């Protein structure tokens, strides 16, 4: 079972995600964890930020193909606010991310451990 | 153009990709390339390898969704031989990698920079 934990917990490794936005629209990526980085990515953006601990998380959500929609529909790069704290077990977890200065623009995330790095 | 270089060359960053195998199947993903260190994944498998300059780059594949297909129909996890010379630019790059152990199970991959590293 889930469980409040700070999503600084995540065990390195590669995970696999699947988010909806308040649009309700779909879309799944893969996720990179190492020491704090966080890099990730789907067809089409793809995704960096480190994970805080005294400052506020902040993941930079880059297009890098605009012949695909995005799943927020903001035809450009934005960021997302990562929470402190997230539900999860030690190969599981879920969050909701909303566009910084805009809590009405959000995706519910949804990721799974894969494997750990090499 | 592009010209024979090291793929241990390629700057460090995220980058968009794209393959064909000998099955004529195609397939899209993200690549990340930190130190020697290298890590990606699509939405069935992830894969991960150290560029190794005195071995042979091995390349291991995990299939983590088998409820989508394999470029390569394997149905379970291998391995792929990463060239050490490989056709590309400063943000471009192509490459032929062959199932370990079977040259004729193979995938032609191009790869092009989208951005560097936080
Ligand atoms: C560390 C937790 C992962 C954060 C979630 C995340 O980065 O999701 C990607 C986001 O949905 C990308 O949306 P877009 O492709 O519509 O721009
Ligand atoms: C460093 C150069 C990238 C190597 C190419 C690569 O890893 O391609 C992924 C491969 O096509 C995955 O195939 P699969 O999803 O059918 O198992």
């Amino acid at each position: 079972g889930l469980v409040p934990r700070g999503s600084m917990i995540m065990k390195d490794g590669i995970y696999s995600i699947i988010f909806i936005s308040n649009e309700d629209s779909c879309g799944e990526g893969i996720l990179i964890k190492n020491g704090n980085m966080i890099t990730g990515g789907d067809i089409a953006s793809v995704y960096q930020g480190v994970l805080s601990e005294d400052e506020d998380i902040i993941l930079h959500v880059h297009r890098y193909n605009y012949e695909i929609p995005s799943v927020l529909n903001i035809e450009q790069d934005y960021q997302l606010v990562i929470p402190k704290k997230v539900l999860s077990n030690d190969n599981n977890l879920t969050l909701h991310c909303h566009v910084r200065g805009n809590e009405k623009l959000f995706v519910d995330v949804y990721a799974k451990f894969i494997e750990p790095l090499v």
